[PDB]
């Protein structure tokens, strides 16, 4: 599609998991909590 920030593009920080927009990136981080989605590696590796 059309990808580019040259005109139309408001609310750069918004949630998609449940659908909740925000204002400050700091806010999105506070909401990311309930939206668990991490992938920490283990102490061993192959
Ligand atoms: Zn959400």
């Amino acid at each position: 599609g059309s990808s580019g920030s040259s005109g139309t593009g408001e609310k750069p920080y918004e949630c998609n998991q449940c659908g909740k927009a925000f204002s400050v990136r700091s806010s999105l981080t506070t909401h990311q909590a309930i939206h668990t989605g991490k992938k920490p590696s283990g102490p061993s590796s192959g």
